[PDB]
């Protein structure tokens, strides 16, 4: 395969270095100049368990994707803020056949991403390996993991599998599940409920989990994920994804963390990602005809703390 | 007639002494042991315009309601927070006939006191006189006003007309207004806005109304409270109601003020009437079958707030 790399983060990194070292034609595309050509004059510098390895990487600054091959396979790994622009700076790489595997757990990604690549040739997955960047040209490769992945477009399913064995033959350890969309769903609720609560509430995990409302207002949200996801052929066991909401109030594991939306807004003075959270249960209420009144209101308060901050 | 006045502070006392001047038999009722033992050791003592005039005006606290006669009016002067209590401590004195006039602006009122007396027996109304309360047993009584008063049953604007013109035997100045009912689901809509959002966002009014989504989260609150009114044969310019809302956002006028509820529990630690303005609307749109979600939600987000700050 030739394979683009979109997003050459640590993770983006492990998965460029693993591919090549198993003799695919692989491109970084990257937005971080110095990394970008720390890895152009030097390679891309690796520790992977624990051996000091270094591969000479193509790698292109994603706004200088001018000249370079088209490719068979993008994996992406960009921020679902920064992933419609990440994808108007690589166009030029897509031909006809060309397959996306997202590696981002969010939901509604598919919907930027099918401006660019048909309904079919997409893919989602999540990824179980770690990784560390050093500094520019420079990660640190952990241990083990693994890939689940899964068609969208219908029929897909053995394509699904070929994409899987083929990212396998490159040590990543990847599988078909037909369970992505479900976990994917289950992930939001647990990013649509615990961070725009704590961003408004300005309370951690745990304090949150001890005020005498957040059972209903978990539930409530929940359901609302629940009745989109049900349009989509995905049934959520609601009980079982409010019980994994709630376990974040738990203070012995992460409950006194104040979750990233926090840290993003209150902290950071940087916008959220609300939009791609319960914005996107939102818009896919409005499209199927499902009240999100919750998620409408949660975002709509987010946005309005966002304007008060100035962020 | 027998009336009993349901909190006989600043302005319970007021109309309790008014009416008694004129020859109705009055019963005051209040929580506070200091006065209610002033009262009745020295009677209320009041600077009337401005002579310092007294009444042996009978008074219970408000537990100890059993010896006395049944009332054919009670005038209620008690908070919401304080209401269902009130309520349930004087039920001993409702008749079949007794009438409830409640001077509390607020919405759903009716609901609690619907428990004690049918609706075609409960009244509502503005009193625009003013009234200072000294110490135990003191008032202090000047100037002007008057009082407006709706009925809530339907057919019975012949008797609130009546019970205007009993309460203007005594100088209150009352009368009947058909747009009482409509005009306390307005101020509520303002009440359910600007207080919940703001306690919420951490904002000043006007620092609410600079925000983006400010319009929409007022106009889809304003349209529950106008679902559910209408139900109740209110029918709400919600246009109107929408911008006499966002009318408070301006920094010239009202819109530099934290709204009451914020100064509740943001200031002064203490919890908010958040269930007797959201929670109302959520009530009713329970028992009608309206959806009211931003009311829930709103309501549910004051309390974890409240929650988080230890005010339980």
């Amino acid at each position: 395969m030739k394979i683009a790399i979109a997003g050459a983060g640590a993770m983006g990194s492990r998965f460029g270095l693993m591919l090549h070292q198993s003799g695919n034609e692989v491109l970084l595309i990257d937005g971080w100049a110095e990394h970008v050509q720390q890895i152009k004059e030097h390679g891309l510098q690796a520790n992977f368990n624990g051996k000091e390895v270094e591969a000479k990487l193509p790698i292109v600054l994603q706004s200088e994707v001018e000249k370079e091959d088209q490719v068979d396979l993008i994996i992406l790994f960009t921020k679902a803020m920064q992933l419609e622009k990440m994808l108007q700076d690589i166009q030029s790489l897509i031909k006809k056949d060309t397959e996306v595997l997202c590696l981002l757990n969010g939901i509604g990604h598919e919907d930027i991403i099918e401006k660019f690549v048909p309904m079919e040739n997409i893919y989602i997955g999540n990824t179980m390996w770690t990784a560390g960047l050093e500094g520019p040209g420079q990660v640190k490769l952990f241990g083990s993991g693994s890939v689940e992945l899964q068609n969208l477009g219908d029929g897909k399913e053995a394509a699904a599998k070929k994409l899987a064995d083929k990212l396998s033959e490159s040590g990543l350890n990847a599988h078909f599940s037909d369970n992505i969309h479900y976990s994917i769903y289950r992930k939001a609720c647990v990013n649509g409920t615990m961070n725009g609560l704590c961003t408004i509430l300005d309370v951690n995990m745990a304090e949150l989990g001890k005020t005498s409302t957040a059972h209903k207002m978990v539930a409530t949200i929940v359901n609302e994920f629940a009745k989109v996801a049900a349009v989509e052929k995905i049934e959520l066991d609601v009980p079982e994804v409010i019980a994994h909401c709630e376990s974040c109030f738990d203070p012995e594991t992460i409950g006194l963390h104040y979750p990233s939306m926090y840290q993003d807004l209150i902290k950071n003075h940087r916008l959220t990602e609300i939009d791609y959270i319960n914005g996107a249960i939102s818009r896919k209420g409005k499209k199927y005809g499902v009240a999100t009144p919750y998620c409408d209101f949660l975002t709509e308060l987010v946005h309005a703390k966002e304007d008060s901050l100035n962020v």
